[PDB]
RNA sequence: GGGGCGGACUGUCCCCAGUGCGCCCCGGGCGGGUCGCGCCGUCGGGCCCGGGGGC
């Protein structure tokens, strides 16, 4: 009842560090499947 | 399409291969959007701009 006013905590500058994985692009996710197919083919041609 | 810097990720070649991203350097090719200059053409427009036989 004496001092009810609220004071915001001072803001500290961010170092701009990303903590979570970013979204990979179409080129990356297409190269991934291309090389997956290539790897499977090259493994199977030997395993046979 | 290249190089450098930093980094994030993928693949049963993976000691290796491969992809994107932010910055810079790029020698560049492409076209059109804007502006400037030069040249060409107009029985062009400016009462047919201005200078030295017929209406």
């Amino acid at each position: 009842r004496e001092n009810p006013v609220y004071e915001k905590k001072p803001k500290r500058e961010v170092k701009k560090k990303r903590w979570n994985r970013p979204k990979m692009s179409l080129a990356q996710k297409k190269d991934r499947v291309a090389q997956k197919k290539a790897s499977f083919l090259r493994a199977q041609e030997r395993a046979a």
